[PDB]
């Protein structure tokens, strides 16, 4: 058992024909009802723009520990869940260990008094006094745009994924499209040459929303998905210039469990890992119902 591969470049062709685009629903449907992961690759997203928000990731936990915690999450507006976060401090299971992860929060901008300011997880992002707009804010929030807009093509796949399978309208799920909450994660693992089996970087968790797309880093590995079938953890094998894709909850139960959300984790290593995450949520209103 392997994460597949699928290539969307005929989907976001203006000129394939249209059995190379159900050839891509096709497998994309299919890796999202039998691992609930996928890699993808063919987005046209330029290798700079990955280059870039590294660089970002990198600058940013390069701070100083005071530093980063002057934007702690704490002290974001009302249930704004934004800004830093400490490692050692999430943790999964009583027999276990706190996980090693380091992040940093971003949402959808919104100015403090606007009327959804400080409701979960919306509001205004905290940005680090230290850092110029050129070195950090402007890359994160560009990369942030490239990310809503794939999420978008991925939504418009699965919504015809779900047609084949169901026979609804294509655009079934566009509506999470209306105004969405889509948080991104700056992510930072501190390597360990002789690592307690008790800690990992980010334990057995399922994602709650939607969708979310994963950008892993040339050289590193450590995410793993539990595959019930065959009972174990398969690899999620870093790929050249691909995403991450994975079904949430919110999407498990809005599908029949069709599109499948599936445990995770990342264990530690001795190389250090940065990653950056995208999530896609259910909206604020939204009554997400299913079939
Ligand atoms: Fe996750
Ligand atoms: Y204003």
């Amino acid at each position: 058992e392997v994460i597949p591969t699928v290539d969307i470049s005929a989907w976001l062709s203006s000129t394939a024909s249209p059995e190379s685009k159900n050839k891509v629903v096709e497998e994309v449907r299919s890796a999202c009802n039998k691992y609930g992961f996928f890699n993808l690759v063919g987005h046209g997203i330029p290798a700079e723009a990955r280059e870039k928000i590294f660089g970002c990731t990198k600058k940013f936990f390069d701070l100083p520990l005071e530093e980063k915690m002057k934007i702690s999450v704490d002290k974001s507006l009302g249930k704004s869940f934004r800004g830093y976060e400490p490692s050692l401090i999430q943790t999964h299971q009583d027999g276990l260990l706190p996980d090693t992860k380091e992040c940093f929060i971003t949402g959808a901008e919104i100015p403090a008094d606007h009327p959804d300011a400080g409701k979960f997880s919306t509001g205004p992002n905290l940005w680090p006094e230290g850092l110029s707009d050129k070195e950090f804010r402007q890359p994160v929030m560009e990369y942030r745009a490239l990310m809503l807009d794939l999420v978008s093509t991925i939504v418009r796949i699965l919504g015809q994924g779900i047609h084949k399978a169901f026979g609804h309208p294509s655009d079934v799920l566009n509506d999470i499209l209306i105004n969405p909450s889509i948080p991104m994660r700056l992510l930072h693992y501190a390597p360990q040459e002789n690592p307690d089996p008790r800690q990992f970087g980010v334990g057995d968790h399922t994602d709650f929303g939607c969708v979310s797309i994963l950008l892993q880093q040339k050289g590193t590995k450590g995410l793993e998905v539990w595959y019930p079938p065959k009972e174990t953890w398969i690899p999620v094998p870093v790929i050249e210039d691909a995403f991450v894709i994975n079904m949430g909850d919110t999407m498990h139960r809005w599908t029949g469990g069709y599109y499948r959300s599936a445990r995770h984790r990342v264990y530690i290593t001795g190389e250090r890992r940065y990653s950056v995450a995208f999530f896609l949520n259910g909206n604020l209103n939204l009554k997400i119902k299913p079939l």
